[PDB]
């Protein structure tokens, strides 16, 4: 199983830059490398990255994407002086060229097919190209954008010939839109395309009418166009996921790409003079972490654009934290979308609606500058402990460990004669001294990040750890229990929210989250249906400092538990403790498995039931006006 993250990387492409007066283009510069690059060396990231090197695209590989006409033109600027190159500069718009541009074009192209191969081949899990000139406006017979030739479209390309793919995701998160990526594949069906984008109704350049949620694509790759337009400036965290929990990630996990290339542009990051967006560096952390687990992890990020020096270098470095398997930083203060995003959202959702089962209901009546500097990041030394059933031994990954201290012992007879008198089995006594022991590595050591203990008995069990954790204190704890009947789980106070999988049904509570989802094959659809657009954004606005994973013994599990302990490592800096009722050997190890951050199998493959979808928008009803991140429509205003 492919292991590391490529850092693809080359002093060359700095070597060219604008040469006559032009505003427009001026913020284009070779800086934004060079310090991206040194951001990741002083934050020691680089050294954990395989250094893969550039090559040259060759011609051919360039003509998968480009006329001959256009890499003939190019092929000559090498030979233009100044007053040439300027010319044949003001033939396109917004891009300059330079003696050595045809050089690093080439070079960008080459560094992210060595990006492709070096995932493809199981040679790393992941990686990043940072690469100029970026790519994502060219066409094929057209420089545009400060684009020469289409980077990421060479990559879909490309894996599609080389590697014989059939379904490949691009998501395009720079702040414009990447009009050369669409019309690549607007009729191709095999490359999904995502891109949020500011457009403010047509007046931000490129101007496009085509830019707006209403091309979806063309022919038979109708519906595998997605265009997402911002129509104000300022967007914040809780817009750009938003966008990500109820338009990217449903229909992204329901194509269930084989592969991920990201054209990543962090000039929709805060600070950025073209985005003038309000996104911290830090959602760049989240944005990677929610599309890791599609294509078994094989995710290529490809640098576009992002001009502002000081928020380029942190989020390339929230973005390769990511990537490396880093604990994700806490997102605080999120809510709802704004007016403008969530009617932006509304609007590409119903026209999408005929093409994804996520939307299929919204389609009849029946079913409808100066911010602070991010915080450090950095693998516990043992990123995921385990305790197993007494004597029961495991395989486990290089960063588990298994599971008794005298301070541990002396709290759990405290808590014994207190609260528990008639309490004697030494089975259950067990268990608490390893979830106290097991938490207060969690808590208070950077040496340990999460966990996984099997108990017995889950009410003792379930009690301690919370109580144990809200004392702490853990300002708020977010419990996941899959099983029926109560739990000792009071969340009158704020400080617990409760989602719970069961089979019954329910509760006036807005502090919980109750999914009782139809027995069948239809299962899996609706529990990744409720996961991304309701468990995730309730999670993520609640912010709770640990994750209590409960699983009742009783209890279609396997085939999603590994990708839910995945995403809501997003919470709470990946600290979850899973405490899992009763042995079972294939729940255990895929339960430590996703915890240590190895890679998720894919699903696969449909559509979920209709009462499942009836109960889950009954649910987003009752809790959105408390959770707002949790609205996909513009609210009706009194
Ligand atoms: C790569 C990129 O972000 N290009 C923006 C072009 C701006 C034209 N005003
Ligand atoms: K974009
Ligand atoms: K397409
Ligand atoms: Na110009
Ligand atoms: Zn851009």
């Amino acid at each position: 199983a492919a292991s590391g993250s490529a850092l693809i990387f080359d002093e060359e492409m700095s070597r060219y830059k604008l040469l006559w007066t032009d505003p427009e283009c001026e913020i284009e510069v070779p800086e934004r490398l060079t310090v991206s690059y040194e951001a990741l060396r002083t934050h020691g990231l680089a050294q954990r990255c395989k250094a893969v090197p550039v090559r040259q695209a060759t011609e051919q590989e360039i003509l998968l994407a480009h006329s001959e006409e256009y890499l003939e033109a190019v092929k000559q600027t090498p030979g233009m002086n100044v007053e040439e190159l300027m010319a044949f500069s003001k033939k396109y718009n917004a891009v300059y060229f330079h003696q050595n541009i045809y050089h690093c074009a080439k070079l960008a192209a080459g560094a992210t097919l060595q990006l492709v191969d070096s995932v493809m081949k199981r040679e790393v899990r992941n990686g990043m190209a940072l690469v100029r000139p970026p790519g994502h406006h060219s066409q094929r017979s057209a420089a545009n954008g400060f684009c020469v030739f289409n980077n990421v479209a060479f990559a879909a390309l490309y894996a599609k010939k080389n590697y014989n793919l059939n379904r490949i995701l691009i998501v395009d998160w720079d702040v414009h839109h990447g009009q050369g990526i669409q019309y690549c594949f607007e009729e191709d069906p095999s490359v999904l395309y995502f891109s949020w984008h500011r457009y403010e109704h047509q007046s931000f350049w490129p101007n496009l009418p085509e830019s707006d949620y209403s091309s979806v694509g063309k022919g038979k790759g109708s519906g595998f166009n997605i265009n997402l337009p911002w129509n104000k400036v300022g967007m914040t965290n809780s817009d750009y996921l938003a966008a990500f929990f109820h338009v990217l990630l449903p229909v992204a996990y329901e194509f269930d790409p084989e592969l991920v290339i990201v054209s990543a542009g962090f000039d929709s990051a805060i600070g950025d003079p073209e985005g003038e967006m309000c996104a911290l560096p830090e959602i760049f952390a989240h944005l990677t972490h929610l599309l890791m687990p599609l294509a078994a992890g094989k995710m290529c990020v490809v640098l576009e654009g992002g001009f502002n020096l000081t928020s380029l270098g942190q989020s390339v470095c929230q973005t390769v934290h990511s990537l490396l398997g880093d604990p994700t930083p806490r997102i605080s203060g999120l809510g709802t979308a704004c007016d403008s995003a969530l009617e932006s959202i509304q609007n590409v959702r119903n026209v999408q609606s005929s093409y994804w089962s996520s939307f299929k209901h919204l389609a009849q009546s029946e079913t409808n500058i100066v911010w602070p500097e991010p915080l450090k990041r950095m693998p516990a030394s043992v990123r995921t402990v385990v305790v197993p059933p007494p004597g029961v031994e495991l395989t486990l990954p290089k960063n588990c460990q298994h599971s008794i201290s005298e301070s541990t012992a002396k709290e759990v007879q405290r808590i014994r004669d207190k609260h528990f008198h008639d309490l004697t089995d030494q089975n259950i006594l067990r268990s608490l001294g390893n979830i106290i022991s097991v938490l207060d590595r969690m808590m208070r050591s950077d040496e340990v990040c999460n966990g996984c203990v099997v108990v017995s008995d889950l009410s003792v069990s379930v009690q301690c750890a919370l109580q144990h954790a809200l004392t702490e204190p853990a300002e708020r704890v977010l419990v996941v229990y899959v099983g029926d009947g109560e739990l000792p789980v009071k969340t009158n106070d704020g400080k617990v929210f409760l989602v719970q999988i069961c089979t019954k049904e329910e509760d006036k509570c807005v502090n919980r989250l109750t999914l009782c989802l139809r027995e069948g094959e239809s299962l899996t659809a609706g529990f990744m249906q409720a996961l991304l657009g309701l468990i995730l954004p309730v999670a993520y606005e609640f912010n709770p400092a640990l994750v209590l994973g409960i699983v009742e013994e009783t209890a279609r599990l396997m085939r999603v538990w590994g990708h839910m302990t995945c995403l809501i490592q997003g919470l709470a800096r990946g600290r979850m403790l899973t405490l899992l009722q009763g042995y079972d050997k294939d729940l255990l190890e895929l339960t430590v498995s996703a915890l240590s951050g190895a890679s998720i199998s894919p699903l696969g493959p449909r559509a979920p039931k209709p009462e499942d979808v009836e109960m889950m928008e009954k649910q987003r009803q009752r809790l959105q006006e408390r959770w707002g991140l949790l609205r996909c429509t513009v609210s009706e205003s009194w």
